[PDB]
């Protein structure tokens, strides 16, 4: 379960919107994102965090952090008011504009890659850029577009070089990341947002946001059934608001204001985390076995998960 082990107070002018734990060149750090400022933090002692660097954003507000596997020398953020307008890389005033326009979906991938999609149909583009060791935009690879607006990406764990997307048509698509080709398009019995995709034994396992749901799909027959429902404990309100998965644990913020955790394998709700104002976002740490819970006023609480 969950033991509070450290906390970060970060009171800025603006609303806090995201948090991420990453290694920085290499030591575990936390990145905080508020609408108008992003900061890198390092452990001061067993429970306190100190600010090491800050980046500022006038005009267009920060929407989210975009963690990128295997990258330890920059922080990627997406900026916009509702839809993404920009994607920037932040280096330790040192911002590089990476992508600009009508961006629909974005995700960091293994091996220093970042995939994004823009446009909606015949004009849809899906692009995977690669950062060089020095953080520089090095390559860009276009992926065969489904011509259906992508809602989310998920890198398929257990399948070599496969990327999954969900589309507004309630379809999933799978790309071969080596060739750019679209491998399959599959209707999910008419969710939406995919928090995680796994592959084993020819089967596809996708976790979707009955807070969470796991659907298992046979890509060969296209036949798919819900086969795990993750639901709140006896007498607990209410509904999914936002969430995050790492490995086989899912964490969600509920509209009520409480945080709930599940073991995706065990099927069970392994923890409720009531507010210490309301929880605003939740993120698993990318460095260790910690849960990061944040409030809008800037405070982040860090829990050890056992």
């Amino acid at each position: 379960n969950l033991q509070l082990v450290s906390e970060l107070k970060n009171p800025s002018g603006s609303c806090s919107v995201d948090v991420s734990a990453m290694f920085w060149e290499k030591e575990p750090c936390i990145i905080t994102a508020c609408e108008d400022v992003v900061s890198l933090w390092k452990a001061l002692d067993a429970w306190q965090w100190e600010k090491l660097y800050t980046w500022h954003f006038a005009e267009v507000p920060v929407l989210q952090i975009v963690p990128v596997p295997d990258v330890y020398n920059l922080v990627c953020v997406a900026l916009g008011n509702l839809e993404i307008r920009e994607i920037r890389a932040l280096f330790c005033e040192k911002q590089v504009l990476l992508k600009s326009g009508n961006i629909k979906a974005v995700l960091g991938l293994t091996k220093r890659r970042l995939v994004s999609s823009s446009g909606t149909l015949s004009d849809q583009q899906v692009e995977v850029m690669t950062f060089a060791e020095d953080g520089g935009g090095k390559e860009n690879q276009f992926l065969m577009p489904p011509e259906e607006t992508i809602l989310t990406f998920a890198e398929v764990q257990g399948m070599q070089e496969a990327l999954l997307g969900t589309t507004i048509m309630n379809n999933i698509v799978i790309w071969n990341l080596k060739t750019g080709q679209l491998l399959k398009k599959m209707h999910i019995d008419d969710a939406s947002v995919c928090h995680k995709a796994y592959s084993e034994m020819g089967l596809l396992f996708i976790v979707l946001s009955p807070v969470f749901q796991l659907i298992v799909i046979n890509p060969k027959t296209t036949l798919s059934v819900g086969v795990m429902l993750y639901c709140l404990p006896p007498g607990q309100a209410g509904r999914f608001l936002e969430g995050d998965v790492k490995d086989h644990c899912a964490a969600a913020i509920l509209t009520s204001g409480t945080i709930a955790i599940w073991d995706l394998l065990l099927g069970q709700c392994t923890a409720l985390l009531p507010p210490v104002q309301h929880w605003s976002f939740v993120k698993w740490s990318g460095t260790d076995s910690h849960l990061l819970a944040g409030q809008k006023d800037g405070n982040i609480f860090v829990y050890h998960y056992s």
